[PDB]
């Protein structure tokens, strides 16, 4: 069959991946007692957008559910699936003659059918007529809440949909559940996005020099990912925090745009991941800017390496993800005590939620078409209202096929530390005279992408992780990647 | 005064630039008979967005009018200007404590006042109170039609605005007209964006090899612009057309994403331009993939070079831009006839609009904070309803301070050629025996950015342009 490919050494992705997703969705829907025979899934693809009121086009990236189901890269499409038969129909825009001048070849419907391996292709202006002819019982559309953004996913609509009976509640939980569990074909793509992003992280580590701006490494990373990986998009805005900025969790946005000069003695925390064909990667490397860990940097870093490997070693089906977050907390606290930053009973530290002072975010999250992937809090799975844990993007138990980030970290965040020092229940554990030395340290995060297997996990990421490995990698002299 | 700067060798842009823009806008409004005392300009900045319903953040780029007035890079702001005094007030978001954890330091109002060199800073939720206290006669908000997109620019709004007198018709044509005329400080930034983008184009020319994918050069260009120029954004999606794709004017979009392998014998047409602090550049370089012009490639290229230089040599204040388009048309037609592609009277070809078959787009456009900049068709300026000319993005007369692209091109576009061959009014001009050789040629576009000056123009762009220069640079000449 056909495959998506950007040539050179980039991954060929079979369009059968999407056909399998459509089949898996129908199979789930058929088992749902509420789903009527003759139902049709109706999805609306993303449309082209501009900057505000200007004609400056924004580069189009497909809506994630529509991509999962069809893998279609063109804007302005719709896609439907007959639940009972699994038959797929793609609706494509009927384009004007001038498109041939400005945008490119005007492809036939047959071209798209062959390209996307769907059962039928029609024009978007015919969708109402085509669906009517099929005499469906009900149209199943997509509406639900994303539990990371809190945004409501908006329903497909088209001229004349009012004449149909529409259900917008059944589909969202079902398609979300399918996305939670990755097929072998999806895993091949995620192995690839991790491979390229890992290589790019290595190139960045080799290239970092004191005196560079953070954004120079962001630029290099994205260039590696695009030119070598065919990754036109990143999975998210590159987080390139040096020095105190490594304590800022989602540093790098427009308000704090990776514009600090890297200084001797800084820790770097680089959280970056390319996207290939709308599949994510999400990797964080932490390392000394000057290629040599200080004693303090080694201690903090190896604390996070310990919780990372402890969690990965414990992960397997049936394990409760919040228990892993708590494991990481307990390990961080043990290590910070060994360093002399903390004193006292670690049991008591845990009871006082002291772990969340140093790791205020969740241990990790589902990953897939979206970097913060869907399905972390389905109905019946509650958010835990405690420091740290309340930021977890899922409270589910692990099952095979789930893809998760494992990203413990330790940070020195002034407002959290100040809060803890003011609280007598936590202050007693903190040794101010030692902690003071770590103000402005920043932080360390070690982020791997893994897949749950029948017996444990498979690690997708491949970057240097021990202190020795990192120092060796940064001292490497290969002019493997030297632009101009 | 403070300046915007991304370190290293990047340009320091004084915030005085935006102060001058506010002053110029007030001075223009004070002369407008529709404007009364006590008026306040109210603008609303862009907000953060995500991909669809996900929490995947889209990199924030400021709305262009707001940038022009304030130079503010943060999302969620408003900005007001007292017309009579020129006093500026920036309104910034009142952030949650957790912002300290996830997004970075919670800067004080005073930090922002110092950063942006405005007269006052307040929190956004206080805008109704602050404006109420100033007892304005009327709020002047921004609403109008962009004549390139057709989209309506939407008005500032805030909770409680309905208690104010609001006018949304006066401001738009005035602030557009200010944007049309670049200050010397703005020209400094456009010289810089052209400098970096020119350097990046030269790196691309040096790096291109047969067998590469087009997107590899897109990647390299953007990497040069960001790492060396501090240009995090491009002004528009890179158009990297090789071979037949060079005949596709806005090739490179999601539907045709620069994924062709460059072949020996191809012409490359690379239209790319970095953006610095929301100021554009827009440059096109055309060159042979293999670094050696064939006779046919040299002929088409030098035809476009001739019209580029004829137009640049003719541009001066008072010149009507549509006349420049027609000049380019005539030159292309003359040269296409000198090549044996066309025969007959060039006067007759022009009368038949034959030029538009080969250049179906406009000669060039205003450029500024937007690559297709505002103000091309103010009230009274009409779009000329003829092939080619109707695609012009302005029909104005040139005046000092305007910044324009000069981008003639010649393309071999099958459905336009075939139309002409079916049209008795045009078909006889075409020599199929020669034209057949150029089917699949693609096209050549030579795009320069220029400033209209008192005496003519200032050329901003600096890339190799002659055949000799191009072949030299592609063989790595310093
Ligand atoms: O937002 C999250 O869940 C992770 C933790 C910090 C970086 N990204
Ligand atoms: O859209 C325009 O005005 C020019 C013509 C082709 C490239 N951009
Ligand atoms: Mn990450
Ligand atoms: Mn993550
Ligand atoms: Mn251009
Ligand atoms: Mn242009
Ligand atoms: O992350
Ligand atoms: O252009």
């Amino acid at each position: 069959g056909p495959s998506f490919w950007l040539g050179n050494e980039t991954l060929k992705v079979p369009l059968a991946l999407f056909a399998l997703n459509r089949q898996r969705l129908c199979e789930r829907l058929r088992k749902n007692p509420a789903v009527q025979a003759g139902s049709i899934v109706v999805l609306q693809g993303g449309e082209e957008t501009q900057r505000y009121c200007t004609d400056t086009g924004v580069l189009f990236r497909q809506e994630s559910f529509f991509h999962w189901a069809f893998g279609v890269t063109e804007p302005g499409c719709y896609g439907v699936i007959d639940v009972d038969t699994g038959k797929s129909t793609l609706f494509v825009p009927r384009l004007p003659a001038s498109h041939a001048t400005w945008m490119g070849k005007i492809h036939s419907k047959e071209h798209f059918k062959e390209k996307y391996a769907v059962d039928d292709v029609q024009y978007v202006d015919e969708i109402a007529s085509v669906l009517t002819s099929q005499k469906p019982s009900v149209l199943l559309t997509l509406r639900g809440v994303n539990t990371d953004s809190g945004s409501v996913c908006r329903e497909a609509s088209f001229d004349g949909i009012s004449k149909f009976e529409v259900n917008n509640t059944i589909l969202h939980p079902e398609i979300v559940e399918c996305r939670v569990f990755k097929t072998d074909m999806e895993l091949e793509v995620l192995r690839y996005t991790n491979k390229i992003s890992s290589e790019a992280h290595r190139e960045v580590m080799k290239a970092v020099k004191v005196g560079m701006k953070e954004y120079e490494l962001e630029s290099l990373f994205e260039h590696y990912c695009y030119s070598r990986g065919g990754m036109r998009h990143s999975s998210y805005t590159c987080i390139c925090g040096s020095g105190e900025n490594s304590a800022v969790l989602h540093y790098g946005h427009a308000g704090a745009p990776n514009d600090r000069t890297i200084q001797n003695g800084d820790m770097c925390l680089f959280d970056m991941g390319g996207e290939y064909y709308c599949f994510a990667s999400d990797i964080t490397c932490s390392f000394p800017a000057n290629g040599k860990f200080t004693a303090d940097q080694k201690a903090v870093y190896e604390a996070v390496l310990r919780s990372s490997r402890a969690v990965m070693g414990a992960m397997k089906p049936g394990v409760w993800w919040p228990d892993m977050h708590r494991l990481a907390d307990r390990i961080h606290l043990e290590e910070l005590a060994h360093m002399g930053i903390l004193s006292g009973s670690v049991d008591a530290m845990v009871q006082a939620h002291l772990g969340a002072v140093f790791m205020p975010h969740g241990l990790g999250h589902f990953l897939g078409i979206d970097v913060h992937d869907v399905g972390g809090y389905p109905e019946g799975v509650e958010r835990i209202d405690e420091p740290g844990l309340r930021s977890l993007r899922t409270a589910r138990h692990l099952q095979p096929g789930m893809v998760l980030t494992v990203e413990p970290g330790i940070y020195f965040i002034d407002h959290l530390l100040d809060e803890a020092l003011a609280d007598p229940a936590r202050a007693s554990f903190l040794n101010r005279e030692v902690l003071q030395r770590f103000r402005g340290f920043g932080g360390v995060r070690i982020e791997e992408d893994v897949v749950v297997t029948d017996s444990g996990i498979e690690l997708l990421t491949c970057v240097p992780r021990t202190v020795e490995e990192i120092e060796a990698c940064m001292a490497g002299c290969d002019k493997a990647f030297t632009p101009f």
